């Protein structure tokens, strides 16, 4: 009860990776603290950055379901060998930055 049904997708490195999109509320909330507790300082919180990527990497799909637990987020990352930050930068531009464009 945190992700949608609409699927975004992209190509990083070699593999095509697709992930569920976040809810509207669950996007506004993250976008609110990220702008306030990370952005406008330019001190920064640490559990914030840690909380987001644990949700964004949580969206990623496997068996028609989602990689919720870190037990399967890191397992996936070891197999598919995708660079975390690009998969992080993307999921931000698609779930959060979109709110600022509209």
């Amino acid at each position: 009860g945190m992700y949608t049904n609409t699927i975004i997708k992209t190509e990083i490195d070699e593999k095509v990776i697709k992930a569920f999109k976040l809810d509207a509320l669950t996007r506004s909330k993250l976008f609110f603290k990220l702008t306030t507790k990370l952005a406008v300082p330019f001190h920064l919180d640490q559990e914030t950055f840690e909380e987001t990527q644990l949700i964004l990497f949580g969206s990623i799909v496997e068996d028609g379901e989602a990689l919720a637990t870190p037990e399967a987020i890191n397992k996936w990352f070891e197999y598919n060998d995708v660079n975390p930050m690009d998969l992080f930068v993307w999921l931000v531009d698609e779930n959060l930055v979109t709110l600022f464009k509209g």
